[PDB]
């Protein structure tokens, strides 16, 4: 188990334009391709993001490039993020891979924003840390996806990922 497979099964794939849990247009693995109502501006942004004229409509080799962009680029993110990078760099691997899957999935500022939650994985309270972060939006918004994220940060293995 690794990140990759981690995120593969919390976003599933889908080669054309979708809604996400949250309306917005995405595509591929989870890629947000924008918050604004129009299919057309998706289509734009989606054209932009492969290169070429998809019309609504991408492969699998271009999905997974998405994909692997994305993940690049969230890693990345954290450890030049000033609030981040410290917990990331005071966790175990398997414990990395659940960070990185809420900033993939919030983004940065929305991470950025469990300040408390944060703090307790940094002192690795991780019974403390699991209950804190269920009390959020996030939680009630998607919570098999969350219990799947919590479990990990609480554990330490994959478990939660096992058997699906
Ligand atoms: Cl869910």
């Amino acid at each position: 188990m690794n990140i990759f497979e981690m995120l593969r099964i919390d976003e599933g794939l889908r080669l054309k334009i979708y809604k996400d849990t949250e309306g917005y247009y995405t595509i591929g693995i989870g890629h947000l391709l924008t918050k604004s109502p129009s299919l057309n501006a998706a289509k734009s942004e989606l054209d932009k993001a492969i290169g070429r004229n998809c019309n609504g409509v991408i492969t699998k080799d271009e999905a997974e490039k998405l994909f692997n962009q994305d993940v690049d680029a969230a890693v990345r993110g954290i450890l030049r993020n000033a609030k981040l990078a410290p917990v990331y760099d005071s966790l175990d691997a398997v414990r990395h891979c659940a960070l990185i899957n809420m900033v993939f999935q919030m983004g940065e500022t929305g991470v950025a924003g469990f300040t408390n939650s944060l703090r307790m994985l940094q002192q690795k309270r991780w019974d403390e840390a699991a209950v804190n972060l269920a009390k959020s939006r996030w939680y009630n918004q998607t919570p098999n996806r969350a219990k799947r994220v919590i479990t990990t940060f609480r554990t330490g293995t994959w478990d939660a990922y096992k058997n699906l």
